[PDB]
RNA sequence: UUUUUUUUUUUUUUUUUUUUUUUUUUCUCCUCUUUUUUUUUUUU
């Protein structure tokens, strides 16, 4: 009940989204998951090879952002 | 040696109809105390 008032008040949703706003999603699913089309790997620049990606992150850290590399 | 007569289960069937959830009261009402109101910053 106060988790719930704290949101009430403070101007925060806790409704997930409907049909068409919850349909326009990226298809990962298992019997075809997401992998790039080629002419998008033509048009950047690949590095995953010639250099290294790594990060520390908060405990939890479920989604990450910060990433360096030198 | 004991004849003859004294009715019985109401008659009738071939009449028209153009609405509609509910329904009808109760008054004015003293919110107690460190504050201006804090605020960059970074790790989600």
């Amino acid at each position: 009940g106060e988790i719930a008032t704290i949101l009430v008040e403070n101007s925060i949703s806790v409704i997930p989204f409907s049909e068409a706003q919850m349909c326009e999603m990226p298809v990962n699913t298992p019997e075809s998951p997401w992998k790039v089309s080629p002419e998008e790997e033509q048009k950047r620049k690949d590095l995953r090879k010639s250099h290294l990606v790594f990060s520390i992150d908060p405990k939890g850290c479920e989604d990450v952002n910060d990433t360096l590399s030198v």
